C-alpha cells in the first residue's frame, strides 16, 4: 500500500522497480504508479527513490492526497514495468520542482 507522489513526474528514475518483490509498478510516459492491491507494503522501494517521491499511504503528505487515488486508477491502465531504465533526460532539473502534477502525461 505504498504510493508514488508528485516529485516522480518529469524525473522517473525507475530506481524503485528493481527492489519490488511483487513487481507492482506501472509506467506512464513521465511517471510511475504503485498498484495498491498488489503492493505488500514491504517498504523496500521508498529509500530507493532519488526523488523521495514514494510514501506509505498513511504518510502521503496532505497536499498530495490526490496521488493515492491516482496510483490506483493509473495502475489499472498503465503497463507493468519491472526493469530499471535511464531516468528522463532532464530529471535533475525537475527533481524538487513542486506541483509537477500539472505536467503529468497519460
Ligand atoms: S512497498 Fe514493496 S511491494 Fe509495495 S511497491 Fe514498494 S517495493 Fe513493491
Ligand atoms: S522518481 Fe519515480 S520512477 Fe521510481 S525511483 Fe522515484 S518513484
Amino acid at each position: 500500500a505504498f504510493v508514488v507522489t508528485d516529485n516522480c513526474i518529469k524525473c522517473k528514475y525507475t530506481e524503485c522497480v528493481e527492489v519490488c518483490p511483487v513487481d507492482c509498478f506501472y509506467e506512464g510516459p513521465n511517471f510511475l504508479v504503485i498498484h495498491p492491491d498488489e503492493c505488500i507494503d514491504c517498504a523496500l522501494c521508498e529509500p530507493e527513490c532519488p526523488a523521495q517521491a514514494i510514501f506509505s499511504e498513511d504518510e502521503v503528505p496532505e497536499d498530495m492526497q490526490e496521488f493515492i487515488q491516482l496510483n490506483a486508477e493509473l495502475a489499472e491502465v498503465w503497463p507493468n514495468i519491472t526493469e530499471k531504465k535511464d531516468p528522463l533526460p532532464d530529471a535533475e532539473d525537475w527533481d524538487g520542482v513542486k506541483g509537477k502534477l500539472q505536467h503529468l502525461e497519460r
